[PDB]
């Protein structure tokens, strides 16, 4: 199990996603996005003004993690609830969801890290 894979993830809009989230607490969100991660069924949502409250919390976002092998950038995950995050990273990519179908925007290359 290699510390970091690429992924190429696909890009949804916040109107497309049919499950806005990954579970109800900090811990539940945060393995059930490596366990899509793995298996090709999460999604990113790139954040913009009216697409967090569109989405339900805890959230799930990739920060960038370093300064972008092969064309995927580094990633971690860090996960929020009520104003506080649990884990400390760089700058959002975006925020992950469930993958269900939805036709995406992109496809944004990752090189995500397996923590
Ligand atoms: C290439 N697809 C195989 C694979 C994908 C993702 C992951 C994980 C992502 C996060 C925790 S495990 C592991 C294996």
């Amino acid at each position: 199990e290699k510390t970091h894979v690429q992924l190429s993830l696909p890009v949804l809009q916040v109107r497309d996603v049919l499950v806005r989230g990954f579970g109800d607490s900090v811990e539940e969100v945060l393995s059930e996005a490596r366990q899509h991660l793995k298996d090709g069924t999460c999604g990113l949502v790139e954040v913009e003004k009216g697409v967090l409250p569109q989405l339900e919390q805890p959230y799930v976002f990739i920060k960038r993690s370093d300064a972008a092998p092969h064309g995927h950038v580094m990633v971690e995950l860090v996960a929020e609830l009520e104003g506080i995050q649990y884990g400390r990273s760089g700058e959002t990519l975006g925020v992950l969801v469930p993958h269900v179908g939805e036709i995406p925007v992109a496809y944004r290359k990752v090189l995500l890290r397996k923590n």
